[PDB]
């Protein structure tokens, strides 16, 4: 069992919507056994909110032990740019997590940043410039609580410049800061570990975007696994097992390896 | 059962040892069938030829119903150079193959490259040299019957200047064709598809080896895949028991397998 909980948050008077959905204990007399948590970044390339992918993935990864959170955040509609409100969002997200800490039974030392096409770039730039001290303030997220351990990219856009969008005014639309254009531009080895994934047949988001996350990761030698699947059936909306979807299998092992996850 | 055959071939006066493994046909009421057969180049920084990770690799690939054979391509031994000399036997090693096709039930539609680490730079670049009609001749391939479908390769030496060896002296060594170097840059849409992989328990180059390789695929638009558990043991365990499910999955997906 679960409990959904709407929000609308606000912070750097943009305001955004989140969803919750905390997993119940096994019983309300129990000692509480505190959960990780998967705060989602849907796709949906800065125009709208994806859905479809994403709400399965929630469901997948909940039935594993974990609490879930969607992030609607930031986008382009009614001539906004992306940034720099998506990242302060998502960091005014995980402080908003950390407050519900005991209410719900959140492990904060286990919150896992996943992130799909264009909400890739937001939790991929967020993994860079979350973990670097200049950069945090520069973008305001030192005035939040809380850190992420790890982050899931699903066919994440990582370099505005590499195909998505198809021209400069769209791109300049998401972001004139030039600095955010190129998230792979922004690993250090403090970058937190990633699982990557994408399909190599798709004809969405060019897939060299992923291999420039996967590179700079690798240069830095931050902990990564990444997983170009051959055929794009392995891409397509969730409904090793030979049975299930194989690539939230391996994540979720992933996570086990990195101590995220029981 | 199987049967072992021991040999040493010679091409371009550079003899040469393989080893195959010939899986046996049973006595059933199945319709005859031709096996895939898999050509393992195995790794060892072109110093030696590595057995322990390829033994129960081959051992596995023969259980999803395939001939093996082991090449023990040219190293840089006695002071000489790999190349031209590996691709030309990788590519006697196919010839001989065909000739002995009918005796074992081989299925020539399906024969697969595997090179890991250093033999990994061997296959990559064969599958590159061996797909242009013009880098045969070049390389006195066109000598050579057979060709091969698709190839796997783990941890692989792609690009001799991306950071193995890890001198010019080395690279020399190795080969002083700089034609040969860099894997990926021989890379067109006649190569053949490509299974990559590299669990945290593999010791080998950088990584950039294999993204290079298969954005070059990508590029050309041939099948690719790739999976990277981890650059650097129940977990490490599991990887070795997951990897080879992927990889049969995909030739499975390529035709080249049930
Ligand atoms: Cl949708």
């Amino acid at each position: 069992g679960m409990q959904v909980e709407q929000r609308t948050l606000n912070t750097a008077a943009h305001p955004f919507q989140i969803t919750a959905y905390w997993l119940d204990q096994i019983s309300d007399f129990e000692t509480a056994v505190d959960y990780p948590i998967m705060i989602i970044c849907p796709g949906g390339g800065f125009t709208y909110h994806s859905g479809r992918e994403e709400a399965p993935i929630a469901t997948r990864m909940m039935a594993a032990g974990m609490h879930t959170v969607v992030l609607n955040y930031q986008l382009i509609v009614g001539d906004q740019s992306v940034y720099p409100w998506a990242l302060q969002q998502l960091g005014a997200t995980i402080d908003w997590i950390t407050t519900q800490a005991s209410a719900h039974h959140v492990d904060c030392q286990r919150i896992i940043l996943a992130g799909f096409s264009a909400g890739g770039h937001v939790v991929a730039t967020y993994n860079g410039v979350a973990t670097q001290p200049e950069l945090r303030t520069r973008y305001h997220l030192d005035h939040y609580q809380g850190q992420h351990a790890a982050i899931i990219l699903g066919y994440p856009v990582i370099d505005l410049t590499a195909g998505f969008p198809t021209t400069s005014a769209a791109r300049n639309q998401i972001t004139t800061d030039a600095r955010l254009w190129a998230a792979q531009r922004l690993v250090t080895p403090a970058s937190k570990p990633a699982f990557v994934w994408q399909t190599a047949t798709d004809e969405s988001v060019p897939p060299i975007n992923s291999l420039k996350y996967v590179q700079a990761m690798l240069q830095h030698q931050v902990a990564t696994a990444y997983h170009l699947f051959g055929s794009g059936i392995h891409g397509l909306a969730l409904a090793l097992n030979d049975q299930a979807a194989i690539w939230p299998q391996l994540a979720l092992r992933w996570l086990q390896e990195q101590g995220l996850l029981a």
